[PDB]
């Protein structure tokens, strides 16, 4: 019987900026690709920098933990907008850092950014190392832009 | 030893549309006031149209399931875009909608729109009704715009 | 300074089968397309047959709740081989199924199969009503075959 | 049918000592203002000596981690009465302390006291450093009272 | 090498009101020994306005659903200041209260005040029924007073 | 440096009773055998009246939501000792039991006693019905004995 | 229209030990008693070597922390039939032990046994050490026997 | 009034292999067996290379920690392919690691095979050290094969 909402306006309001669904797909099926070609089994997500998981991919014959290292890697790099392999060298003097909730301070997971600021992190996790995942997301990563 | 991240553009970014944490502050402490006015005690919450909570405040004198309730209810109303009396009442038909996860479809939640399009839910909790907590929703996003 | 495991074989083995992942990306990305030509906004998920979710995609300016909710949905048809719209109509006769884990009996959840056997299922959410978010995920299965 | 329900007295009751929302808003709103001065982008949690969290505010651009970082910090503060910078370097000698539910032993926050007892801590998370996000959880505290 | 943290006073502060441990003790205890006298098997908890459970204790041969039913029945009966019993009849006209969190709106938690305010919620489960479950929990809120 | 533990005794202690793992092995394997003869794909717990899971087999073939399906069963059966297929029907006059953390009051569980005292459950799912499922729990009881 | 449940007996039953509810509740009073004498705000658990929880107490005035930190003592404190001071210091040549879920390897909890077996941990936290806990624990386990 | 499902085929599909149901069951069996001849009381798991637990046992006399324990064990070493006394190792150069979800880094683990591939984790975990819960577990992978 009843209505209507109430609209905002002029400064009560502000824009955030973000990577479209294809291009974040784009970016994770290029990490795949990148992965499927080395004989490397993982799985990939791209993350919001608003925590919001946009794409994951599931690699064929990938290990079952690697869905959620590379989710939570991804989370990681856009939180602090850095590789997540630098990252975790932050925890020899601030180790407490990893007991923040949904991150995995472990290399795989780097940042994409939009005018300098964080937008998205792209997480992989499956290959032998998180050195080797972080090359596949950045390989990711490179297909955005340029 | 290593870096630096990719910068993406163009069609690969779109920007979204959110409240200020100002104006959601603004909004949530002019719902607080209207009840504790009423002499009523109530959790009131306001959650962005992407899912994260901005904003919460819990009354003094609150009940301890007020907190949660009214972040549910701001998240359901930013979701489907209406009063949660509303939704409450599509369950009749649709009665799996409460299966949602995240959601409580009971009153006391409403949208906030920018361009026709919901930004924010303002979530109250812990008056004798639903509808009575909705009125101080309301008159929390009465204080936005006009 | 110790090893090796052990392998097994003969009729200790079975195999199983599965999508693989670049026909669960393109079902998947097929579910957006349709329903972004409607002017829809939805999120979507590829289960597999074993409960792993193989594909999630955040369509953009998609609600907070439509990403678990297609989740669940494609895990709900590939757990019963069923529409979820035809499972959701099943809770008049046995209404607990609902409260098994995991799942959500609405529509917009359709299975693939394999040899007659289900093998994944395709969940869409976002659209104004589950039918509609159906009509998507079948068209998201439509690609694959035929 | 049936009612009603009884009432305790005497040395049966005991009373215990909170900050008021109004307050506890004032101080969070008042971390986020020194935090946007410094250009820095912050979630900031008050939480009550009980446990209950009862204002949080997640600022515009802040990370997705922030908001509950900023929670578990104020938990951490006032579960010990003391500044979680503090709190941190007892883990050299009690390091499963951060094995404790709830917690978070970084830099960020710090508790408020009535009558020489926690009643409130304060948590900041978003900023450089925890040490910053500390100054600004401090400059919160400081418009309480004196 | 820093210190030291600020005291709140005046109007920034509140006072509530809690049964003391050794009352909700007393209390659970009452419960247990009627059922017990009474050949039944069950778990009871007191849980404080607040929300924080006071008082657990589990009777030997209870159920293993017993334990938490009685703690989420407690904390029911102190939200809404009323019998469970009383309160599960509600749903016939908002059957979406079941639907917030932490809540079993199903006989056997009753709520004890102190100036006419809920300070705590008893809760008993295990017997043959809710109904039971209460006369038990009310043995125990009996024992307070008078 | 420092010792040592404290022995109870007396009416300070009391004894309880329950499958072996052995018997609950050989009973969860009747099911499946029972399962698998009538061409079924279930998954199988037993779980004992303390309210641990002592069993569980996942059957080749059977459905992702099986596995936790029956330990819920198993859990409903044993906590109120009847068949959940009954306990299911309770429902129409106490519909909040379903509300009970950890149940799942759908066919499929079945108690096993000692001494007319409920020691375990057996729980099975994954057939196209809950009887059905119950029927093999039963067959999974009935090794049991004699 | 059907009934009813089979009866296990013979090798496939066996018994454990357990203290009685009044003896954990007895042991559970004394160490708040000390605790309380002493001026210290304790939060008490007493769990049973099956892992449930048979009481919890929370003290006056305790911190928000310690009512869950006590009952991961008393589980850990059973788990492995030791206190949780000596079990913290198994960390140095075993740290993943810590990594075991519901376990928490800090002093306060300590083991009661019968029959040289393990039958129930007890747990404290809230006293300015873990060794301190400990103690109150031990105080609690002094009234049983002897 | 609507149907049917699609059906993939061709490069759409890929197949997986596992151990049978009755193959994880032999094994697992076989791991209790060695160590109750040992006097150990444990529990086992058996955790496919897809994530899912496909068998459980727990032991008598087994600590309730032992259970989950031993399904973290079997599902760490199904998917780094490795016995979890190695990867206990690996955290000193890569601390992190045991920061991914599902994971314990802690002997006891240990993988089977199929064509040179992951299919399956036998964990254990209850004895006196995680070394000799692992040589319960090479107990059960043995009589798999040969």
């Amino acid at each position: 019987p009843a209505a209507a909402p109430v609209a905002a306006r002029g400064g009560e309001l502000t824009q955030s900026t973000h990577l479209t669904l294809e291009a974040a797909t784009k970016a994770a099926r290029a990490a795949v690709e990148a992965a499927e070609k080395d004989g490397r089994h993982v799985s990939v997500a791209v993350v919001d920098r608003n925590g919001n998981t946009l794409v994951t991919l599931r690699g064929d014959g990938a290990g079952p933990q690697s869905y959620d290292s590379a989710d939570r890697k991804a989370f990681t790099a856009v939180s602090w907008n850095a590789p997540t392999s630098e990252l975790a060298k932050r925890l020899a003097q601030a180790p407490t850092l990893k007991d923040i909730p949904g991150t995995l301070f472990l290399a795989g997971g780097t940042p994409v950014t939009a005018k300098g600021a964080p937008v998205a992190g792209i997480g992989v996790a499956g290959a032998p190392s998180g050195d080797l995942d972080e090359q596949y997301a950045r390989a990711g990563a490179a297909v955005l832009g340029h």
